[PDB]
C-alpha cells in the first residue's frame, strides 16, 4: 500500500490535478482518493461544529479539524492501507502547518504538536507539493475581478510556510500549464510506486 | 482572582465536596462553581459527540475533551478570572492527564502536549486533589450506584495510579475521611490561599 497526499497554496491547481491523476492511477493500481472528512458521519459531524461557529477560536477550531482529522483517518484511511491499496489523500498534516501553523499564526511547533497527536505516527509515504508562485497562483485564483490585499498578504504566508515545511516531499513545479503539472505529478507518483 | 480545579477519582467526594465549599466560600468571595462545558454552547455540542460516540477512537475523544475544555475557558472561566472572581472548576486538565494519558494509555506526555495547546499557558493557581484510595473510593461507588465488576476496579485503581504520578499548584487533601472533614480540610486549604 501506499498513502498519498497532495498539498499546495492556494490557485496550485491541486484539486484538477488530484482529480486528473486520480483517474489516470485508477487504470493500473488498485487506488482511491478522499478528502478529509471524506464522508465519515463522525468527521463531518466535529467539522459541523466548527462550520457553525462564530468568531470561533482559532486554536478550538484547529483542534476540532485535529479530531476529525483523526476520524477519517482511522475509519477511512488506514483501513483502506490494510486491505493494501494506494490512498491518494487532498491535504493533510502540511496544509494544517502551514495555513494554521505559519499563516494564521498559531505556532508551527504548537501545530505539529497537535497534528502529530491526532495521526499517531501514520505520516504520508509521499507528498506532492505543487509549487506555485505567489504570482501565478493569484491570477489562477482570479481566474477561477481582483484579491483583497489582507488576502494576497495571507497567500504570501501560505507560501512561505510551505516553504520552511519543505524525502517525503517531491515538488512539482506548478507554474507549469496544468497540463504539465497533471503529468509531472502522475509521473513522480508512477516513478514511486514502480520504485 | 484565583482559578482553582479540583481532581480526584471517582468515589473521592469531589461533587460534595465543590458544592459545599462553593456555598462556604460565597457568604465573603465573589466566587462561581463551573465544570466543563459548563453551559458553554460550542463546549456543549463538542462534549455531546462524545457521549453519543460508539466506541470512539481515544485520541478523537481526547481531543474533544480538549475542545471542549478550550471553549469553556476563554468563554466563562477567563472572562470570571478578569472580573477578579474565584473560579472553582470541577476537574480540568488534569483529569485528561489521568485518564485518557495514564489510565487509557495514550500516555501522559502526549496527552499533556495536547492540552497546553488547549489552554495556552492558563494553568489553575491551585489545584485541590482529592487523595482516596481506591477502596474507600470503591464504597463510595458502590453506594451512589451491590459490587463492582474486576474491569471497573482496575480502570479506577490505574486512574488513582494516574493520579498519583502526575501529583509526583497542588495540594493534596485526604479524602478517605468522612466528607464533613474532607470539606473542612479543603476549605482551610482554599482560605490559607485565597488570603496569601
Ligand atoms: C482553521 C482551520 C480551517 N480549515 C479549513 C476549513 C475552511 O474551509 C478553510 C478556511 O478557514 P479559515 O477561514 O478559518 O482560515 O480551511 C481546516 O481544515 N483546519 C483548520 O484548522
Ligand atoms: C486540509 C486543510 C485545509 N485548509 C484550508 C486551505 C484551503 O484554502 C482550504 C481547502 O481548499 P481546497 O479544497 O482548494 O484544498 O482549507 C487549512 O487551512 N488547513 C487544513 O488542514
Ligand atoms: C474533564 C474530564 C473528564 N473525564 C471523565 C472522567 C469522569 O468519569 C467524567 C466526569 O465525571 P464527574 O463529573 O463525576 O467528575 O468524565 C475524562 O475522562 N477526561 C477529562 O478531561
Ligand atoms: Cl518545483
Ligand atoms: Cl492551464
Ligand atoms: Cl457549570
Ligand atoms: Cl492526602
Ligand atoms: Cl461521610
Amino acid at each position: 500500500s501506499a498513502f498519498i497526499t497532495f498539498e499546495g497554496p492556494e490557485g496550485s491547481g491541486k484539486t484538477t490535478v488530484i482529480n486528473e491523476v486520480y483517474h489516470r492511477l485508477v487504470k493500473d493500481y488498485d487506488v482511491i482518493m478522499t478528502r478529509e472528512p471524506g464522508g465519515v458521519p463522525t468527521g463531518e459531524e466535529i467539522r459541523k461544529i466548527v462550520l457553525e461557529g462564530n468568531d470561533m477560536d482559532i486554536r478550538t477550531e484547529a483542534m476540532l479539524f485535529a479530531a476529525s482529522r483523526r476520524e477519517h483517518l482511522v475509519l477511512k484511511v488506514i483501513p483502506a492501507l490494510k486491505e493494501g491499496k494506494v490512498v491518494l489523500c487532498d491535504r493533510y498534516i502540511d496544509s494544517s502547518l502551514a495555513y494554521q501553523g505559519y499563516a494564521r499564526g498559531i505556532g508551527v511547533e504548537e501545530v505539529r504538536a497537535l497534528n502529530e497527536f491526532a495521526i499517531n505516527g501514520l505520516y504520508p509515504d509521499l507528498t506532492i507539493y505543487l509549487n506555485v508562485s505567489a504570482e501565478v497562483g493569484r491570477e489562477r485564483i482570479i481566474k477561477n475581478n481582483r484579491l483583497d490585499q489582507e488576502d494576497l498578504k495571507f497567500h504570501e504566508k501560505v507560501i512561505e510556510g510551505y516553504q520552511e515545511i519543505i524525502q517525503r516531499f517531491k515538488s512539482v513545479n506548478a507554474d507549469q500549464p496544468l497540463e504539465n503539472v497533471v503529468e509531472d505529478t502522475y509521473q513522480t507518483i508512477i516513478k514511486y510506486l514502480e520504485k
